[PDB]
């Protein structure tokens, strides 16, 4: 109530079920654990400046300022990791605390500060997998020139990504660009609910002067454009010993068919088209998806003979945030439909409730996701018999405990989140025994964090953050499985 | 609300979807819609006896005393399955109309209706297939011996059957020796909703001085030796030009493991063994399903070598009355668990939802009825790949439209009924396609009529029966779609 | 003739059929190889006992007082290995050898024994996988409560357990608390054949004053308790790295349906579930077979939710000791059959020959042993598909030469147990290929051993033993293949 | 003892399984059922000399002087066909009755008697498949030229054919030319235990002058000579209604490899091409299979281009003689191996034992036809896949019961043939299932016959005749099971 049953006993995955080189980790983002938004130099970034500028936008009127305090507590960050036996640690660096100024002067203490996690890391053998932008743009450039919907940003992103092969590409050897482009594009300029803000004249957003059905291409183009070019940059001087990879994450949901029927079927190919072709064909042949240039048109701009080029196979990985699915069903083109919010672009609207009226899945606690690990298994076989099998990595996976939800009155025993973790792990090995190549997971929350609109509502950790024992870390029962599931030794 | 997808038009069933013998047709049983409880010398039955000294054990306070008045207006009934342009007609004979004392002299006035009806669809060009009983036991019998309680019913049928095979044998060729033995036990000794109305002391039914583990198997028992002896008597002495063929017709409901799990796939495997098995097995193998055996021991009676021989290849025919499928979940084996309904016996609970929460299918009107056509296809392949692929007839399929539904204000537009027809007529066509023996698809309801303990209130009818219009044939949106699904020449 | 035709030249396993983690070893037991029943201050045990008291019910009059003279000879069993390259030696530990008196004092000189034997095969690269208990019961405790019939015996060998884990833990890290369950229970308990000799009152036994129904299943009980007991220790005090394994080795034999026919299909599921269920479900799931409650009911002890829990996912590695398969053929349930025996009980009675009236394969030499791989692979399968595919090793397999087969002279050419381990490891390559986690290959018979209730006229080594030599350790035709395979440097 | 396992009761045949166009019959030979050998003006056949001039060569001393005497008892075959229901009767034609000196002048009491055999199975509503020639050569073509050695056969066994379609054509419109090519060949000419009995010096037959190597292949390219130029002339002249077929019966037996190797599958391929290839591969492409030609080279006969024109699809409808099927072992090419009998040149031996030792089925009771209905299957969809799926008749099918079997005792309780029939019946509803064009199924023996060689020691009739009560024709249980099978009305 709501149902929920779990796995049966034989069916817990067991690490041995993957290969010696397959990495298990947990994943974070900048703004949601560091917290010192204004310490040591770092300038506001764009979540920085929404918060403190919009703060009824966040659901529990909190914000990042302090969030896990990860820039000071980052050691028991590296303890979590060492205590779950995780081989991986994702998260990302704070473009504001680096260049405060977007471009121009680099903050020595920036520097220092990941310098130290990085070694932290690796003197406790974990890998870094670093997000070189996670939604953080510095408002210097967002009040410049309206930071990702001009074509400056291309460059500044350059040489931010530059600075930080520099000085970190000794030790980080693997790279993400960017984190969830059709998520922020969806978001940030078409909804409006994240920074900077931006929607429709009309629309419930904190600045409706954008265009919902513009904004959220050029941004999507621009950061296309960047990562061409900081790739480029990334091959030719900063992998000379060749044994240096660099991607990009999406966020993906898996579509199932509404209805028996060849139209939703068709359906389901522009949602998927539109939720991971958008950012994903792009790196793969060089354009978007046939289906969105037939769909949108003018609005989604042309990349020139050399862009496409340079983004045709720029990923050596790629990234995949997983957490739900929905049934797709067809829309037809008509007088009666007219395109409002960029997402109608795709002629396929979302549900969460098939032909027959059943949910896709059980709800895990927050609204939005259902269960349905069958759609990460879909995707996978997708990516490796449409796109070439590239490598990939789960880069996020996870569910929220929401504060309020009487079923959950324990933070710590997070019994769901395991079921879940457990259910979707073995759902990437249905996966590989079908030949897909996939090289980790990492589940989304190594410690519960700033859930951007929802603020710390929504626990997505591993690991708890007890706000009111100074941002102590404490193991869920989740955590304490993967303890044993990597065989951790005890003390 | 309930949602309620419906079919594309594209997947609409043809009658070319099957070939020229396929037959289409209709049902209906003597208590259900014949009336006439008390006249031309008819004797009581078990029904008119249970709703007579127990009415309210029927949901709306009526009975069968009228129904929809057959015994006078069959040639209205002629008339819609004519108008329908169906090609079979199944519809059972009274044992108290042509027996009024159960044995003994024969009621000609009753031999003289069934005789009208008979040659009333022959001139018509339909083809009676005739069930022998139908939960129509006369309360002469009841009264002597206990009716199916006791082994003297086994002859006593016998010789019931006899007067039937003399008097309609020349002109019907296609016979049901029993309706449903499985719902039968179940409710009228089980749960004793159904007459007698007997169930264990301390149940809530009409007569709490039965044993709900022991009589449902002693009258299952007898029923079985009572078609094992009808069964001899017609292959030897009526069926001397080797064109007839005689069966039984099994309540069956399809089943799906409730969770992904060994346990429950043996779970399931038992749900069907019980409600399929239970009476199918006998007339396949000579005896009853092991699983049965093994659990229910010296509560279910023995066959001797002589009675498997007879019961071995005893039907010619295979008569299913699909509606329904459950999820089935696993029940262990320990001093907390304790049968006390039969239905305990299988150790698998029947559930209407699975281990997501979500309902097997949409519900189609009254409580009980999950559209899950899967199930029927299903249900079929393992007819064809377990039991020998014998000659299958879908004897009765439908849905009730119930009283008090207010989505379903328009007791003639019956679409719901019609989709859910369409989509199991479609699944019959995939189990043809995939090798099943089907010979025809019998709508269960060619009138409105008594559905039992829930009295007119559940209206299964292609054929609506206006009771404040004299009872008045009107046919609804789904009786009209056959019309032209069977290509009848227009007026 | 028999006919034995051999694998073609092309089909015979190479060492690179195999990952480079695959272990190749061979088996042996205390009893079977040790001697010194009496030495350095070892108590007896059962089967010393039994020998000792019965010595007519050894088919040639023999004992395990001396055997291979393992005790003062084991560098030569060390030696052995190491001449055919094996990577693994699975032996087991005498119970009566490290405590005398089955509780107590532990014998030093037992404790300096096992600790030569494995810092000999670490000095050689050969990694030890122990057996605790096969067979070995102390007759101190058979004598003070009649060992394994009494709950007493679950905390006994939990100390002994413990005893074996504090003193060989540190270099031991892979265990098997029982082996074959099943074999024991029914010989031991059910037939008599073997110590402590018990089978119900008018049997053919040494002591046939027990119960065949019912101590088989007392016995098992307890050694299922005795093993939820000992894994829950291990794992709480000793894996504290967590590089530590336990689990147990079962018995088990192929089985096809007799006939084609569904009634020989549920047959041959009751087969597999008495065979290797009766062990293997409590520890996957911590409960029997459903199939084996329905039919034993009473005689079958009921485990506590808390036993439940502790049995479900205790074993780490399985252990299959397979050897040959057979045709299960239904047995129906009626006054007919009344079981007298446990194995009765399976409703399945297990055939050499098949509805056509042929072997299932080959005799290979002893009367049991019919060659079959094919139902070595479909076991494996079974454990991949129903039982979630748990780490697997083939903890013995193999075949006897049997003294006076005039098809077997030489003793050391022994083709037909390499064509027969040859095909046995195709047949497990078949089985990874086909995505079962089986893990190694250990080859029943390291060297001539004593067979139990067939003494030393049963050879089932990959290394001859010359009892008329010292009891000389010389390799065999299949041992000198294994030198090859194994790729080992000649002199 | 011998084990012969029966069908279950729901896996047997029901008429229902084949369309209503598939037709079931029995089959008979001229020599081995009319008798009146010497009668109204017939003249002798190569068999009545060959059992006349060497009566030691057939097992019991009989021929076929009388038989069963169906030249004057035919109406009681034509109501033994009638009383099973079966549609159609194959029988052959005695040439030596039409022509009793093989060309010249015909013998009216000849057609008089096919006439009224004719005219009787119409009036029974029994159709006539007609066979030309059944091993019945006139004596008088073997004595002016050697027969079937001799290339003048062609043309006279053209005229005779030619007779027979204008006499009997107007009714009679399906016909086989010849019977079992490949049986004849190699019994007559390469063994010759058949008439006439010829083989190598050397060799135990009645006239060792011949040569074993080549005579059986003259003879085969003599027939292939005569039944195209007898279909030239059907298709010509005979088929003006367009409503004729004309084809060949061969005879078949199915083969799997002895053991799993890619030698034995080859070795399975040239078997089936020597006993089927042989005369179906000329038929269907104009030309012997290629391994024929490979390995017998001279001693095999070239067509000419206009010869391979008038053979390639000379047949209309394929009649296929199938009774069991054998191992097929690989054969070496080497100086150690050299070619004595025809059938040597397959390099294939038949076994009836496989790799394993065991029999390739269950014996029946003659020697040779061991129980193996998947091989008919087999080589019915070798038909289909390979030869391009041509009609297909099953022209004889069934087993014997031998004077002397303990095991069968009374001629008439004929339930091993029973469930052979059955079995193999239900073998062709699988090949049907599976796309094959199979349109009957003719059990071979109407009636018990002179078997040949083993005289009337073996019974293959589903009708027995007495020969100490007058030759009475008496139905066994098979037959009766036919009549059931086939609905016919009872009396």
């Amino acid at each position: 109530g709501p149902v929920f049953t779990k796995l049966k006993p034989w069916q817990i995955p067991k690490r041995d079920w993957f290969d010696k080189d397959f990495l298990f980790g947990a994943s974070t983002s900048a703004y949601q654990i560091e917290g010192a938004w204004n310490e040591d130099g770092k300038g506001p970034s764009t979540w920085d400046h929404f918060c403190h500028t919009y703060p009824e936008r966040i659901s529990d009127m909190t914000n990042g300022d302090v969030a896990a305090n990860s820039y000071h507590l980052y050691e028991e960050d590296v303890k979590a990791l060492k205590d779950m036996g995780m081989k991986v640690y994702r998260f990302s660096i704070s473009w504001s605390r680096i260049l405060p100024d977007g471009t121009g002067k680099v903050n020595q203490a920036g520097i220092d500060y990941y310098n130290k996690l990085i070694n932290s890391l690796i003197d406790n053998d974990i890998v870094p997998y670093v997000t070189i932008w996670h939604w953080d743009t510095p408002q210097a450039l967002e009040d410049k020139y309206g930071g990702f919907l001009n074509r400056q940003i291309v460059d500044d992103y350059k040489q931010f990504a530059e600075v930080c092969f520099k000085n970190f590409g000794d030790r980080v050897k693997n790279w993400f660009t960017f984190n969830e482009p059709h998520t922020y594009c969806c978001f940030s300029y078409g909804e409006g609910i994240h920074a900077p803000g931006r929607c429709s004249p009309g629309m419930d957003c904190a600045v409706p002067e954008g265009d919902s059905l513009r904004e959220p291409y050029t941004a999507g183009h621009h950061i296309l454009l960047a990562h061409a070019e900081a790739v480029q940059l990334f091959k030719a001087r900063y992998n000379m010993h060749g044994d240096s990879k660099i991607g990009m994450a999406f966020d993906v949901m898996g579509y199932e068919p509404y209805q028996d029927s060849f139209l939703d079927d068709q359906a389901r190919e522009r949602s998927i088209d539109y939720n991971m072709g958008w950012f994903l064909e792009p790196v793969v042949r060089g354009d978007y998806p046939f289906s969105m240039r037939s769909l949108i048109g003018d609005r989604l701009p042309m990349f020139t003979k050399e862009e496409q080029e340079k983004l045709a196979s720029s990923c050596d990985i790629m990234g995949l945030n997983y957490y739900t699915s929905r049934f797709s069903k067809h829309v037809d083109m008509s007088p009666d439909f007219t395109p409002t919010l960029n997402t109608d672009d795709a002629y396929a609207s979302s549900e969460t409730t098939g032909s027959d009226g059943n949910d896709i899945g059980p709800i895990t606690g927050t609204y939005w996701i259902y269960m349905y690990p069958k759609g990460l298994t879909d995707l996978l076989l997708i990516m490796k018999e449409k796109y070439g099998n590239p490598p990939v990595f789960i880069t996020e996976n996870g569910i929220a405990d929401v504060e309020g939800d009487e079923s959950m009155p324990d933070p710590l025993d997070d019994w769901k989140r395991l079921d879940y973790l457990q259910r979707h792990i073995s759902a990437v090995k249905d996966a590989i025994d079908q030949g897909a190549d996939v090289r980790g997971h990492f589940t989304w929350g190594l410690i519960d964090n700033f859930e951007w609109s929802l603020g710390y509502s929504s626990r997505f950790g591993l690991v708890y953050i007890d706000k009111n024992d100074g941002n102590k870390r404490k193991l869920k029962k989740s955590a304490k499985w993967f303890s044993k599931f990597n065989s951790v030794p005890k003390p």
